[PDB]
């Protein structure tokens, strides 16, 4: 058992208050309620983000972990947010989402943050039965929450299956959500994953402690394994203390206007 096992064990265990004092403890936050009151007025401009998602990219591209240009592609776009940001970037000409809808999930926002013009978020599609195109920069996002460590190390294992065959076009730059990496198989695929296509795994702040999800960003190099218990250490931790205070943050601006 490893210690992210142990960690997503000591989760489940908890009672439901402890549970929620725990999964904001400590974590960066981004302001959204103006944007909110924005979006739903149905303000387009303003440069209001359509989701958080935006300030976790936002959060990898200033650090550069990756850096997005020419054609992207958003798998599991869901409202827009790594879309509209990366629309932003000087680099990128192209934007091209898509997202599954329907009952249950999310649909795709028409906003227009600076470089709308240039994104078109395509709903109603399965990416799993979706044939891969060339891309410049690969961004997915899937990867849903489960109570079982097994069935999220499942779907975890079914991206990376999904994406292989996208990353054999050979970016360039990429970004993937890896929901579960902290079991032994997930860790050895990821380990053959990072020999194969390069990159490496990043825990972003912005993420709650009761998700163990890193992201698979092409500038980033490091050890799996080390990584992947470094943030299970991070998450352990914030089990034991007190409630760490909430670190606030300004939500990004995506300006508007066209390119
Ligand atoms: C609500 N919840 C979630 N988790 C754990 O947090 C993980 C991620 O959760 P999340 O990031 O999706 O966000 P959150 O759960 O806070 O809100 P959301 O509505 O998005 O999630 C709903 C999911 O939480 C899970 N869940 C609900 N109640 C419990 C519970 N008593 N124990 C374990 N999991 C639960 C269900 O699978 C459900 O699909 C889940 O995989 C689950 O193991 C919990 N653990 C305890 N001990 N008590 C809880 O109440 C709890
Ligand atoms: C939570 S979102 C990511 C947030 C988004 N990047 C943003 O910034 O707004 C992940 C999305 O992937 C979508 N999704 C899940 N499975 C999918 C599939 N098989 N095909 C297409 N989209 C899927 C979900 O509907 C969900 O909205």
């Amino acid at each position: 058992e490893t210690l992210g096992e142990k960690w997503k064990a000591r989760l489940n265990q908890m009672s439901a208050l402890e549970f929620y004092s725990y999964k904001k403890s400590g974590i960066t936050e981004v302001c959204r309620e103006e944007a909110r009151r924005a979006l739903k007025d149905g303000v387009a401009t303003g440069g209001h983000a359509v989701s958080r998602g935006s300030a976790k990219l936002r959060w990898l591209v200033e650090r550069g972990y990756l850096q997005p240009y020419g054609k992207v592609i958003d798998l599991g776009c869901g409202r827009g947010g790594w879309s509209y940001y990366a629309a932003t970037i000087r680099k990128v000409q192209e934007v091209k989402g898509y997202t599954k809808g329907g009952p249950g999930h999310e649909e795709p926002v028409l906003v227009q943050s600076y470089g709308w013009n240039i994104v078109r978020l395509k709903s109603g599609v399965d990416v799993f039965h979706m044939a891969a195109e060339p891309c410049d920069t690969l961004l997915c996002d899937i990867g849903e929450s489960s109570s079982s460590p097994e069935v999220e190390e499942a779907r975890t294992l079914r991206v990376l299956s999904m994406v292989g065959d996208w990353l054999e076009k050979r970016p360039g730059a990429f970004c993937i959500k890896v929901l579960c990496p902290y079991t032994s198989t997930m860790m050895e695929t990821l380990e053959r994953l990072q020999r194969r296509y390069g990159g490496g795994l990043v825990r972003v702040p912005l993420s709650r402690n009761s998700t163990h999800e890193m992201y698979w960003v092409s500038g980033a190099k490091s050890n799996t394994i080390k990584s992947v218990s470094t943030t299970s250490q991070l998450l352990l931790g914030r089990m034991d203390g007190p409630r760490r205070p909430v670190k606030y943050e300004e939500d990004v601006n995506l300006g508007s206007g066209t390119r």
